[PDB]
């Protein structure tokens, strides 16, 4: 009987999330590429935009992401002679030393049209300075609140390129984050399009390797990815996994949603 359901609950939250099925071939995978690459121009096309606007952190997500991006405005400028079409890499520093070097190497790898850089520091402490609200926080209280301010001002620094440039905002998101909200609300949750979506974590990497990044940077709730996988195609994983993976996904569901309305 709990079996049966929690069966079927995860079958429903691998149909919500649109989880990619496993790659069964080369075929599959050089498939899940071009479609994602003509998502992107379609959505450039839609919109009747030229631009595309990404921030590289240096992890393996925006990485593939950027690759994808980098490829369809390459591809758009030799079919339409367009020369307006650009992806425009951002770089937001911050201080973790392996992060930084990760990002130059991923910017290395992508080979961006344009690389833009963007310290947010100084938008994040001048806003943390003017909100009472903070005064008094306990640390790691504090630490989450300024830490998402920070997540969100990243947002903001990309829309405010794409509104400069005309462009879209990609986002990274996939099956492995969002099953989990592992996503600030309105910050690195916030885009215009996510190429990236329904892919499980080893389909990001599996991705990210056929469009030739480095091993290195392609292997870059106390649950792993590899349960987290497990669980999005229905394969064995530790039962105990399962049941935070889905406790997590019923708490996380209004970061999934459009804002709530009577």
């Amino acid at each position: 009987h709990h079996h049966h359901h929690m069966q079927q609950i995860q079958r429903d939250i691998a149909q919500a999330l649109q989880v990619q099925p496993p790659f069964q071939s080369e075929a599959d995978v050089q498939a899940q590429i071009a479609r994602r690459i003509a998502f992107i121009q379609q959505c450039l096309k839609d919109s009747g935009l030229k631009t595309l606007v990404l921030g590289i952190s240096g992890g393996v997500d925006s990485l593939t992401a950027g690759l994808l991006a980098q490829r369809a405005v390459e591809q758009l400028r030799e079919q339409t002679g367009d020369q307006a079409y650009r992806f425009i890499a951002v770089r937001l520093p911050y201080q973790v030393q392996q992060d930084e070097a990760d990002a130059q190497a991923s910017l290395a790898t992508i080979r961006a049209d344009e690389e833009q850089t963007v310290n947010i520091g100084p938008s994040v402490k001048a806003l943390a300075e003017q909100l009472e609200a903070l005064e008094g926080l306990e640390p790691a209280k504090s630490d989450f609140v300024i830490g998402n301010i920070k997540a969100r001002i990243r947002m903001v620094a990309q829309y405010a390129i794409a509104g400069a440039r005309g462009g879209l905002v990609i986002g990274t998101d996939h099956a492995a984050e969002a099953v989990m909200g592992f996503f600030t609300k309105f910050g690195d949750g916030a885009c215009d399009l996510a190429p990236l979506s329904g892919l499980a974590k080893h389909q990001v990497r599996a991705l990210a390797r056929a469009l030739g990044a480095p091993e290195n940077l392609v292997e870059k709730h106390g649950v792993t990815y590899a349960e987290i996988d497990a669980f999005l195609h229905g394969q064995p994983l530790r039962e105990e996994a399962a049941r935070v993976i889905v406790d997590t996904y019923h708490k996380t569901q209004h970061k999934r949603e459009l804002p709530k309305a009577p």
